[PDB]
């Protein structure tokens, strides 16, 4: 039987590339999404057309709330209902926008940014672990290579990403006796935000030592694939920067 | 005119030691507390006896919720109401208990552990900045062992990691306002009251420098430094005060 | 044409496992060694039996000295002499022994521990770049450099310096398309001299399986970093430590 | 009796400000220097005028060589000769220049950059510990807040500074049982090279979040004074950045 993976926020961009690569590798996939229902369904169609009964969708808001634990449980459940197992969890979904220290209420900003980047990852990890040889079980968290040199006015985003480093390490330690590995992949600049003008995008590309360009989504997915694979069986609690040297560049 | 500081969770232990040291240095202090009302008022009385009208208490739950931003704004407002200014914020209040991955609902655990250790510090920092040779700074009580965490303390460690990111992000953002943001990271200092002496000694014996925990005063000493004029170019730094504990491998 | 790799300290243990996987992957290999001449030749013989004219040995002391730059130049030169190209450098050779602060002179300890773990990697990196596909360097680092073994200050200093080199060289060589990365074991193959009770003490501390990494598990990470699946990765150090570095005292 | 400190590279700039502040705090000082004999002798004269026979000079090249251990031992010996004790060691002396990967020979560049920034600190640390409740013994290493975002083409310098972090941590662990604390101070940009034009100085100044200015030498010395003080007696293995936030600033 083919192993199964949950990928959060998998309808577009890097999450989509991760789902596709895992599927190409032989995984059945749960495509979690929030608002991008058309893209999610279209991706499930494409993957199932390649191999029948290998992709489903699951919608959920991952904003922090009283009902988030239930939603996270239901996401993991959807993998078991469809495929009978859940071998890999990829925590990719993420809110990302500025939250100046000096639009939404601040409590909503907290809920969205800390929920998606940290609390949902923790609750999903709990549900994954509770629900569990030649098993190769693991979790991959999408972190941020620049968390120690953060973007101006993104404090809640950076707090969420830092908490996700903490979860990666804490869960690596705690889940190791069950054979569940927990690792991260830290992009620098990859797919720039769609809102961004090609001029502003070019300002970022020029800062990258390796090629003066952003990472493709596929290059990010390559690191996830490595971490879930049998070639990474002794690796837990590690975060692999995939940043073309960007984090090494001083101001 | 004496400057003024808010210390969160200041009724006892490390927060009291910080409040006391700041008061001894010349500061007027807001002693914030949650449940420890008797201890808070008792400390405030001791301090006012030493110097009249230099200490007030301020009660608030710092659990995460939709009114937490209001509560934090009110804590800052309380400093201005009592003292007409707010020079220093010390983010010390913290919930600390295990949350195993495999009593309280997980919703509550998230709200308390992430609220006290990260979200309240963030909201307090916002309110502090919004209300502003001054020497304005914020000091966050971090944790020296965040990269070598206690087993089954995921949410607490997430909250402390978030606090490091706040320290950094806020140091970057508030520098143009003259507001320095730094941290102090104990390893083992005052052990939990619920801990047995045998288990306390097991932790003590792990510390290279003296085989003992830091006194609360030792932690406060590092806070005093960071708020002082001796630290005027220091921002975004977290000073471990851990007697070498974090350097010791398994 | 097959690409070519230099692996330092490749006669035995982890460096051997790295040479072997690189060769299995398609590389021609320079098996650098210092004292383990028969092991080096035996490995070359095995690899050439598999594919003729694809392995050579190269002898060099990597202790710091005024001739170290010439020796490191000669190692890289030996790869071009055998294979006409040098695509991958793996800085694996390492001295490892205590140097307490309170047989060998301290001058010698410094030369050996800092030469092998830091200065030789620097000079090999210089010569690698000067002599220039998917070009990259991998440095064997140490997952425990922030929680070091007692009385191992010079070894730890060298391993810290090697993190600095990994970072500085990734930055400086990126415009040449040369990626520079690290792999950081926690406990992998335990020292030959170490007694079994002391080995078991270390094994019990590893969260993931309560065992040391095989040399092959360390090599797997090296293979990933030199591969086309790591083309945007530079300046990264991948811990391969079973969670050991996360364990508090 | 007053305590005594050795400060390496103390004739000018940051080392000088550190020596002066220690002396002001009540310490007797060994002013180590290499080439700056006029400056070192003048400083000791100024300090001795303030309090008799409270300063001595000691010249040594801290380049790595066969004689470096003896030299470092003699620096420490000079403090015991002068003052009968040695309570504080400040490893401040440092060579700093580019060594591009692609005219001093490279072996000389190694010897100077690695010798001054790491090997000499290690040998001084050995000699200091070998010579050793009322006592307050400590070492402070001058590190670099930018070691993870290094200057282009400064690999050997950056290697030396990283090795110094390693030493700081290793020596902290190992010397803790003797009551010797080992810490660092990590400037970002402080006194800029003396030749540097103001317009280049301004390029770095404009990057510093806290006041768009470099640190004074005195601001650096303030962190050293804290670390050797009785207010830091539980602090060991810590490196305090004194950088105005510069290291937090992305490319
Ligand atoms: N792109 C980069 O350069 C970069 C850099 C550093 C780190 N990273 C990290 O890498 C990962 C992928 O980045 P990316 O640019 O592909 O991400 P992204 O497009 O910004 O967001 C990925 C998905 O997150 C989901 N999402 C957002 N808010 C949500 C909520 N409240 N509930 C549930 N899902 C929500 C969205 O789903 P729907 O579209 O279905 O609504 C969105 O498609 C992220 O974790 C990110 O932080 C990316
Ligand atoms: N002790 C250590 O060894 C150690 C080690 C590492 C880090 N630290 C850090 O240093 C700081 C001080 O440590 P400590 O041991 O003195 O702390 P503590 O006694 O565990 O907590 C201090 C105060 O936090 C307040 N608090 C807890 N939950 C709260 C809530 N929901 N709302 C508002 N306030 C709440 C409590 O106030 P009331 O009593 O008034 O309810 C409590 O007195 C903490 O940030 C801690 O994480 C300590
Ligand atoms: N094993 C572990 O648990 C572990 C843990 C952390 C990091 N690492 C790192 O991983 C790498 C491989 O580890 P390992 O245990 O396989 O290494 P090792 O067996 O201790 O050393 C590998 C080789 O280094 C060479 N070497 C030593 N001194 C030399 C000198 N002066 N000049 C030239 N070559 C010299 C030796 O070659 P000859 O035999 O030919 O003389 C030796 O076979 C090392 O960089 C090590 O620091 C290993
Ligand atoms: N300035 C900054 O912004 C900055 C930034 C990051 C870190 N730091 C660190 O802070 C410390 C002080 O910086 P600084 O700018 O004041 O340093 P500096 O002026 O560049 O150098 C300090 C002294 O080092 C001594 N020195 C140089 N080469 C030597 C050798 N071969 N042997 C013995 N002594 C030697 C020199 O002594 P003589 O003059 O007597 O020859 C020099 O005066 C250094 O460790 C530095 O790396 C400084
Ligand atoms: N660009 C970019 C993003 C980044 C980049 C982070 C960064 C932080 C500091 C400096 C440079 C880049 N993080 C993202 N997260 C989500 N969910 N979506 C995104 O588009 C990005
Ligand atoms: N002991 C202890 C504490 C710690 C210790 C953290 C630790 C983590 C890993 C290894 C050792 C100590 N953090 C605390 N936070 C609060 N609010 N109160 C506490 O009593 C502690
Ligand atoms: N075990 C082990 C080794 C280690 C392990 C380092 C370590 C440091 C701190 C805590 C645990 C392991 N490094 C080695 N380097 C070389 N060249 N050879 C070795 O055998 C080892
Ligand atoms: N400026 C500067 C210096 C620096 C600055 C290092 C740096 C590295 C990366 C980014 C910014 C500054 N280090 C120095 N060391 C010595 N001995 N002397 C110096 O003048 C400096």
């Amino acid at each position: 039987e083919a192993p199964a993976a949950v990928v959060t926020g998998a309808a577009k961009r890097i999450g989509r590339a991760i789902a596709v690569k895992l599927h190409q590798t032989g995984y059945r996939v749960v495509i979690h999404y929030h608002n991008s229902a058309e893209a999610a369904v279209s991706l499930a169609d494409e993957l199932n057309k390649e191999r029948s009964n290998t992709a489903v969708v699951c919608q959920a808001d991952l904003t922090n709330s009283n009902v988030l634990p239930a939603s996270c449980e239901e996401i993991i459940n959807s993998c078991f209902r469809a495929f009978g197992r859940c071998d890999v969890l990829v925590n990719n979904a993420s809110a990302f926008y500025p939250t100046p220290l000096v639009g939404k209420t601040v409590e909503t900003q907290v809920a969205e940014l800390i929920g998606t980047n940290a609390i949902a990852p923790f609750l999903l990890t709990m549900s994954f672990a509770q629900r569990q040889t030649s098993s190769n079980l693991s979790i991959v968290n999408l972190c941020d290579a620049m968390v120690d040199q953060p973007c101006m006015a993104f404090s809640l985003y950076n707090m969420g990403k830092h908490a996700l480093v903490g979860l990666t390490q804490s869960a690596a330690l705690e889940l190791a006796p069950y054979g569940i590995r927990v690792n991260g992949v830290a992009p620098g600049v990859s797919l720039l935000p769609v809102a961004m003008g090609e001029e502003e995008k070019d300002k970022w590309r020029r800062k990258v030592p390796l090629g003066r360009r952003e990472a493709s989504a596929e290059q990010i997915a390559d690191a996830v694939i490595f971490l879930v694979s049998g070639s990474a069986q002794y690796i837990t609690g590690s975060i692999i920067k995939v940043d073309g040297g960007l984090s090494l560049v001083h101001a």
